[PDB]
């Protein structure tokens, strides 16, 4: 026998190298403005939901074909698939929980073979973004609520959970997690982490997890 563990990964800047919202902002012509808000939000200087709605509103009217062009530029972080496969090899459950968007996160869930995926969604009308976003990964304690929910479904004690992220919206996930790993993270999350990894290779987390 042997117990399973549950590992939750943030998406933007953690499982992938990019910030989905910033990539889309480039196609919408508001890259500078959105990048600045994203940085403040991930450093913990802004309420997450308010900052995300402010950024998504700047994307109003962008055609879906341009959103896809931005998504195409997203690349997986070094070692991502190998790390996920090794965790699954141990019999562990793996999830991605993101303040980003299904249109990007759906793909990685299937590509890397994840068991769960939670993200927000961009609202679309007549083939263009309306500027609205909706979802359950918006409130300040959203990720922690999701970690608890998944752990309950799987019968896994919170002490056997691991959270891996880079930004301030990963703090609520860290609060409930058994092991807190800040991956090439912002100072506000590093302060709360058990382990800080600065080499950009997800395989580095494996050493800390039995
Ligand atoms: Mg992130």
């Amino acid at each position: 026998e042997k117990k399973k563990k549950l590992i939750l990964f943030d998406f933007d800047s953690t499982l992938v190298n990019n910030e989905t919202i910033d990539e889309i902002a480039r196609e919408a012509g508001v890259e500078e403005e959105v990048k600045k808000i994203t940085k403040e939000a991930m450093e913990g200087k802004l309420n997450f939901e308010q900052s995300l709605r402010k950024r998504v509103s700047l994307l109003k009217d962008l055609p879906i074909e341009k959103v896809e062009k931005a998504i195409k530029r997203i690349t997986p972080t070094e070692g991502a698939e190998e790390t996920i496969k090794e965790l699954k090899n141990r019999g562990y459950v793996v999830a991605v929980v993101s303040g980003g968007f299904d249109i990007a996160v759906n793909k990685i869930k299937e590509k890397l073979g994840l068991d769960y995926a939670f993200a927000n969604r961009l609202i679309v009308k007549d083939g263009k973004l309306t500027g609205d976003v909706e979802g359950e990964v918006l409130k300040e304690n959203a990720k922690g609520e999701i970690l608890e929910k998944i752990a309950k479904i799987e019968g896994i004690n919170l002490e056997d959970t691991v959270a891996v992220g880079d930004g301030a919206n990963d703090i609520s996930m860290f609060k409930k997690a058994g092991l807190k790993i800040a991956f090439c993270a912002k100072p506000i999350l590093k302060e709360k982490a058990d382990i800080c990894i600065e080499k950009r290779d997800l395989r580095e987390i494996l050493k800390y997890i039995k």
